[PDB]
């Protein structure tokens, strides 16, 4: 009835290929052993008299963290090899998949090891996988982890976020909360493709092939003025239709700011609802404009408005970092934005409808851009 | 020079068993393909004639977080099966570590495909798989990655945490914070092992056998009033030095108190203390949802952890009619049901009450706290260090 955790691969002939089902293997001459080497053509062999009564066992064990381990240890007396290395008489040590055990010599190779408790498809609901093949991690969320799938049939690849209800099983919520975020439809939010509920809670999203904003402004490089501006009225655009259906982001970074295509025109996609933390909370709407400023100004000037006294401290007191040689190139009005942004009080600061209103936005031609972008 | 990413494992003989170190390979008869049915022990077979000239490939491709994936695209005409389901003429799909390749009959096994690309230990900087093997991941916390470790030699279960140095890469500062974490040395507190400097950071730690605090408390399950006696004191001595050596937690929870073994009786040890202040809410004190006084924090923390410790329910929840979770925390009314409290102690119940006061200049402080009634058992304080002998 259980599924294998390990294959076990003969690499001489006149050993038998193991499957391991059960937690404990011990290889070696004795009758007693769940794999004996007693095969009558192996017998006749004179390195077989190399081999122990018992010359080692492969074993499972609990992992810390509910998971499975697998170990060898070695009790022969002409030695276990694992990759070369002798385990030694009494020694124990952890299996790596893809391992090579050879027999009273490094060179005597007998067993490559194949650990099954990996990509193991089976950790997952089956209404899951009877839709999707679970792929690669892409990173560890603020919710736990999204992984790389694809659809069974289409082959197109989707993102799927896991969290875990062991989380808040101290003393369900998101069912409702899903559905909400579900029936939203416009083209520059991430869709909610698709939703499934275990032991833990998967939800299916749409995955963006030209990943994150924060990739196209890291290492000091830094963007065309005009394709800020692209990409900053798409995202006030995103961030007041959050606003005006109840939804306040309060994490708005770089990262979490997604690119449609490796083309540098291109549709910018909002996701997941301490540079980037507004003054107020260090001391609601407001919160995503100040993370909108900040986002502004790396796009802009390819450094941050605050760096590492404290960090804090430049924020509470909002002296952004200003750097003449930088800003030099990046017209009156972008700055002037910015600057409305990043103000300390909340209630002097910019609203969205502000910012869509300032002048370095009234640009018929990047907003027929967008436009095109829609049709692409 | 390559090191390969996937075996292919020939399961009839007269097939051979196949090393991947190129970014493709076509199986097939044609004499072009990387991969050739052309074996004349495999030519008399008549099965052999029911593959194509060009009938597959396996290749890589980079993935969206630098990854690699493997797929496999049927090009034959009487199919390649993967796991027993066709493929399809000009069909493609991703490829499984542990996938049969079946060729013409969903029944006629021919390949078993094994990625590589699976926990490889060159990935890491060698000065550190020269001391540990890599093993299992743990989870991802609020650093990056946690994967379990073995020390080489001992064979001695370590956790390593892994984090991006990528990540504050726009515009180094972690080396100094570390080795102020590391002279700490206290026994109710998580030791730093040891530290690595590559592409990421690498930060030993010890691994704690019993896990964390919060699973022997969820789901219903309650403690032993004397087992919440030996954890709380231990708990109370960790924050305590934590505290002296002017270093504050502010997120004291279950998740982060850890146990040193599946016994009940054991070792708590802390963590996330300057591991939340690396990179830079049941448990937020009420102040907060509002100097030296972020002490209190900690100490609100403590009876939260302290109340459900002894309860098995937490003090403040979510429910549609009581309205806010943070209106019943600034005001201070915990949720109390008689029926579970009915078994505790008077005393234990009145220290949660004193480490659970709005006003903080109220609050008990730790000290105040380990002088309380409650905590004054000398079998339970003998206990504790007996278990430092073990």
């Amino acid at each position: 009835t259980p599924a294998p955790w390990a294959r076990l691969w003969a690499l001489q002939d006149g050993f038998a290929n193991l499957e391991c089902v059960n937690d404990n293997y011990w290889f070696g001459r004795d009758k007693s052993c769940e794999y004996c080497f007693d095969e009558p053509l192996l017998k006749r062999t004179d390195k077989y008299r190399t081999y122990s009564k018992k010359h080692f066992r492969i074993f499972r064990e609990v992992g810390p963290k509910n998971s499975y381990i697998a170990y060898i240890e070695d009790h022969s007396g002409n030695g276990t090899f694992v990759n070369t290395e002798l385990v030694g008489k009494g020694k124990r040590r952890p299996l790596n998949n893809n391992s090579e055990i050879a027999l009273s010599l490094s060179r005597n190779k007998v067993f490559v090891f194949f650990d099954l408790t990996v990509d193991d498809q089976s950790v997952y609901p089956k209404a899951l996988r009877d839709e999707y093949i679970m792929s690669k991690t892409l990173g560890s969320g603020a919710c736990g982890e999204v992984k790389l799938a694809f659809e069974r049939k289409t082959c197109k690849k989707v993102a799927i976020r896991i969290i875990s209800k062991r989380k808040f099983a101290i003393g369900l919520n998101v069912e409702t909360e899903i559905e909400i975020l579900k029936k939203l439809n416009h083209p520059c939010i991430i869709k909610i493709k698709n939703f499934f509920d275990a032991e833990d809670y998967y939800i299916v999203l749409e995955l963006m092939e030209g990943g994150e904003l924060f990739d196209k402004v890291v290492g000091n490089k830094r963007l065309k003025e005009a394709t800020c501006k692209l990409y900053f009225y798409q995202m006030l655009l995103a961030v007041q239709y959050l606003h005006e259906n109840g939804i306040i982001h309060r994490d708005l970074k770089p990262e979490n700011v997604l690119l449609s295509s490796q083309e540098e025109d291109c549709l910018i996609k909002i996701t997941d609802f301490p540079t980037y933390l507004a003054p107020e909370v260090l001391v609601n709407r407001a919160v995503d404009c100040w993370s909108l400023g900040v986002i502004l100004f790396i796009c802009l000037s390819g450094y941050p408005p605050f760096s590492e006294v404290s960090l804090k401290d430049q924020i509470t007191s909002g002296k952004y970092n200003f750097i003449p040689e930088v800003w030099a190139e990046v017209s009156e009005k972008a700055l002037d934005l910015v600057k409305k942004l990043l103000v300390v009080d909340p209630k002097a600061r910019f609203t969205t409808e502000e910012a869509l209103r300032h002048p370095w936005l009234q640009d018929e031609d990047m907003k027929r851009k967008f436009q095109d972008l829609l049709s692409e």
